[PDB]
């Protein structure tokens, strides 16, 4: 079984992502759409092309009424029609590590850190734990994210795309809810961010979350069946880590060429002390 502790690490975990996470996407209002509309730069334009061709998706929007409109994006021609969904999917991103942030700072173990190891531990994490929540919401038979009422649907070969292998997988699993938020508590509170000073008091969380989340799985689940799901848990984890590093550089280089960050974005990425260079982030914890 598990300890009073580890009970209690997981309702607090259980009611942090109840309190911040909008799963049905209701509050998510007011977002952009795609509207009804030389050597060197021409390598980084190029680089680019293949960065937007992979994750590729058709957006629907279900009315209220019971109407729906749908989005079928323009194939790659000459160039800045590539970056059609790029303001939308910014304000969704936005919007996404918003509830992340809330996340964090409902639970005791973060509150407690200081200031700047918040800001550093939420930047190296954001985008890992979005993807984890996104996750909740994927679709595996037809490939797509529902969002309340919007829907992400993609448009073997996918298999090949680091992140979309990684949402098959992962959803493969079946984890249950308190997996899923032992993940998120896991990847927040991972000693080697960039700029973390209270290293070893963060291991040390990570390491309590990662035995809880070791014991849920070893007391909530059949046996020798479940017998390596930690370790694919933890597997799966790392991968993520990589996916991470691999899109804060694909973004750094649209953002480099086509700005689209908002300015949470902007601070989260490392877009143009460390309190005065995430004032956004600081006020947002601060609150």
């Amino acid at each position: 079984g598990l300890t009073e502790e580890q009970r209690m690490m997981i309702r607090e975990l259980m009611d942090a992502q109840m309190k911040t996470f909008d799963t049905t996407f209701s509050h998510f209002k007011n977002f952009r759409l795609p509207g009804v509309l030389s050597r060197e730069e021409a390598a980084k334009w190029s680089q680019v092309r293949k960065d937007l061709c992979s994750l590729k998706v058709s957006l629907q929007l279900r009315g209220e009424d019971g109407s729906v409109w749908n989005y079928k994006p323009p194939a790659d021609s000459g160039g800045k029609e590539i970056f059609s969904l790029l303001p939308h999917m910014a304000d969704m991103s936005t919007y996404m590590f918003k509830g992340i942030i809330s996340f964090a700072k409902v639970i005791s173990y973060f509150r407690d850190l200081p200031i700047e190891d918040q800001i550093s531990l939420l930047k190296g994490a954001a985008f890992e734990l979005c993807q984890l929540r996104f996750n909740t919401v994927f679709n595996a038979e037809t490939g797509t994210w529902e969002c309340g009422r919007l829907s992400y649907c993609l448009e073997q070969q996918l298999l090949l795309e680091p992140m979309l292998k990684f949402h098959y997988m992962l959803k493969k699993l079946q984890l249950h809810e308190e997996e899923y938020v032992l993940m998120q508590a896991i990847s927040l509170f991972s000693p080697d961010r960039p700029g973390v000073l209270q290293h070893r008091v963060v291991d040390q969380l990570q390491e309590q979350f990662a035995i809880t989340l070791k014991s849920y799985i070893e007391c909530n689940r059949p046996q020798p069946a479940h017998r390596f799901l930690f370790l694919k848990i933890m597997a799966m984890l790392t991968e993520l880590r990589s996916i991470n590093a691999q899109h804060t550089q694909r973004l750094l280089r649209i953002q480099d060429i086509h700005p689209f960050a908002t300015p949470l974005m902007q601070e989260l990425f490392g877009i143009t002390s460390l309190t005065e260079r995430h004032k956004i982030l600081h006020r947002l914890l601060q609150e």
